[PDB]
C-alpha cells in the first residue's frame, strides 16, 4: 500500500471516528484510492460501496447508488418510491446499512438526493438525517455535472436542503498525482476554475500539433455523445482490410443484459480485426503496464482455439488478451455476471466514459459551448501533455457553474487557506 498524504489520512481518521463527511479536491488528487482504502479499513458487513454512475462504480468495486436505493427511476410520488425501497432484497440492503459511500457525487441532482434522504428515514424508521446512515461521500463539483431522470433544469447536491445536516464535516484533497508536470498541473487547476489567460489558452492551443500516436496506435477521440462514439468506432472498424473476429459474451442472465451493461465495460459482441484501435478495460498487471485505459493495436491472433487477439500497447508490452468477468450487483442484492475479452474499440470513447480513469493517448475538439465542468474533465484525464491533443481550443468551451464556484467560496470561508 502507498503512503497516504496528511490529507488522506485526516479524512481516514474522520470516517473511523465515524463521522459522515463530503471530501472532495481537483481531478487526480486520489479520491477514488482512498474510498478503496477506506473500504478496506471498515467492515464489510454494514458497508455500502456505491458511486453515482456504473462507470465510476467499477473503480471502487461498488454498485450504483441507483441499483443501491431500489426506487424506481426516483420519480415516482415518495409514497411510492417508500413502497419499492420495502421490497424483499432492497429493504434489507435499507436496513443493514451503517455506512454508504458515494463516489463521484457531482452527477447527484439535489432533487434525487432529497428522495433518497427521506427514503432512509422512512424505511429504517429512524427520525434522523438520512435515517441515520453515516454518509462517506466525495468527487468534485467543477467536474461533470448533475443529471436528471426528469425534464427539469437539475440543482447540484449541495442545494438539496438537507446537504449540510447530512454531511457536516468537509475535508479536502489538494495534491494532483494523476499527473507528475508541474506545468501541465497549473494548466489543468486554470481550467478548472474558468480562469483561461491568453498564457493557458496558447498552451492548451500549441496541443494541436502534438503526435500523441506511436507504431500504429492513434488518439482516443474523447465526444460528447456515445451516438457519435459509436458511429466513429464502427466506420473506422469497417475500413479495415481484415477479416473480422467474433468474440461473445455469456452472461448468467442473458436476459438482463440491458441492466449488465449499464455497469460493465464490456459489450455483449467484440468485434475485432488486424489494425483495430482497442483500450483495455480492466487492470491486469500493474506492473506490466496493463491497467484499465491502456490504449494498444490489434497485431495478429492466435492461430489455436478462440483465436484470441494479439495487442501492442502504446508501452510496448504486446500480449495476447483472454478472458475476464465482471460481476455486477443489481437491485436488491441480485447478482449478474458477464465473460467478455476487456477490450473496447477505442477510435473514440464518450467524455461520460472516460470519468474518474486516467488516459494516455487522448485528442479532443473543444471549440463548442459545453457542460459545466465536461471540457475540464476531458483535459484532467491525461496522465501527460504529449498524450494529449487539443483542436480549435476556445475559452467559451470551458465553463464553471457560478452556483460552484459559490459553494466552494462558502465551504473555504472559515479556512486558513
Ligand atoms: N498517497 C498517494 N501517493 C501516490 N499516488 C497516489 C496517492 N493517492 C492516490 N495516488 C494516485 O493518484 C492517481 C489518481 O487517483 P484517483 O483515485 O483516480 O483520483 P481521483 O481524485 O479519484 N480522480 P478523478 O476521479 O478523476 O477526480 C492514481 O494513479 C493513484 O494511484
Ligand atoms: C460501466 C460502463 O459502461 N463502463 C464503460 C467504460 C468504458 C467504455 C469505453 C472505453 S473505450 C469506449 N469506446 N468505451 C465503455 C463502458
Ligand atoms: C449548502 C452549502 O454548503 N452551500 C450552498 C451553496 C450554493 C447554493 C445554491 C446555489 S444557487 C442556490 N439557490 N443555491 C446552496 C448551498
Ligand atoms: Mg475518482
Amino acid at each position: 500500500r502507498m503512503q497516504l498524504s496528511e490529507e488522506q489520512a485526516a479524512v481516514l481518521r474522520a470516517v473511523l471516528k465515524g463521522q459522515s463527511i463530503f471530501f472532495t479536491g481537483s481531478a487526480g488528487t486520489g479520491k477514488s484510492y482512498l474510498l478503496k482504502r477506506i473500504l478496506g479499513s471498515l467492515p464489510p458487513t454494514g458497508t455500502v460501496a456505491t458511486a453515482s454512475t456504473g462507470v465510476a462504480a467499477c473503480h471502487i468495486g461498488g454498485t450504483t447508488l441507483h441499483a443501491f436505493a431500489g426506487i424506481g427511476s426516483g420519480q415516482a410520488p415518495l409514497a411510492q418510491c417508500v413502497a419499492l425501497a420495502q421490497r424483499p432484497g432492497v429493504r434489507q440492503g435499507w436496513l443493514n446499512c451503517q455506512r454508504l459511500v458515494i463516489d463521484e457525487i457531482s452527477m447527484v441532482e439535489a432533487d434525487l438526493f432529497d428522495k433518497l434522504e427521506a427514503v432512509a428515514r422512512a424505511v429504517r424508521q429512524q427520525n434522523k438525517p438520512f435515517g441515520g446512515i453515516q454518509l462517506i461521500i466525495c468527487g468534485d463539483f467543477l467536474q461533470l455535472p448533475p443529471v436528471t431522470k426528469g425534464s427539469q433544469p437539475p440543482r447540484f447536491c449541495f442545494q438539496s436542503k438537507s446537504w449540510k445536516r447530512c454531511v457536516p464535516v468537509t475535508l479536502e484533497l489538494t495534491k494532483v498525482w494523476r499527473q507528475a508536470d508541474q506545468t501541465f498541473i497549473s494548466l489543468l487547476q486554470a481550467v478548472r476554475l474558468g480562469r483561461c489567460s491568453d498564457e493557458v489558452t496558447r498552451q492548451l492551443q500549441a496541443t494541436a500539433s502534438h503526435k500523441v500516436g506511436r507504431d500504429g496506435i492513434v488518439a482516443t477521440r474523447l465526444c460528447t455523445h456515445q451516438d457519435d462514439v459509436a458511429l466513429t468506432n464502427e466506420r473506422r472498424l469497417q475500413e479495415l482490410p481484415g477479416k473480422v473476429h467474433r468474440f461473445e459474451a455469456m452472461d448468467s442472465n442473458p436476459e438482463l443484459a440491458s441492466t449488465l451493461d449499464a455497469q460493465c465495460p464490456v459489450s455483449q459482441l467484440l468485434q475485432l480485426k488486424l489494425g483495430a484501435q482497442v483500450m483495455l478495460v480492466k487492470n491486469l498487471s500493474v506492473s506490466r503496464g496493463l491497467v484499465n485505459g491502456a490504449r494498444g493495436v490489434v497485431v495478429g491472433f492466435e492461430a489455436e482455439g478462440r483465436g484470441l487477439p494479439q495487442v501492442r500497447f502504446l508501452c510496448g508490452v504486446t500480449e495476447v488478451i483472454h478472458a475476464d468477468r465482471w460481476t455486477v450487483q443489481a437491485t436488491g442484492g441480485q447478482l449478474l455476471s458477464r465473460q467478455q475479452l476487456p477490450l473496447q474499440l477505442a477510435w473514440a470513447m464518450s467524455i461520460h466514459k472516460s470519468q474518474g480513469m486516467t488516459l494516455d493517448c487522448v485528442e479532443i475538439s473543444l471549440g463548442r459551448v459545453f457542460a459545466s465542468g465536461q471540457a475540464y474533465v476531458a483535459l484532467s484525464r491525461a496522465r501527460s501533455l504529449q498524450g494529449l491533443r487539443v483542436l480549435d481550443f476556445d475559452p467559451m468551451a470551458v465553463r464553471c457553474d457560478p452556483r460552484v464556484l459559490h459553494f466552494y467560496a462558502t465551504l473555504r470561508r472559515g479556512r486558513s487557506l
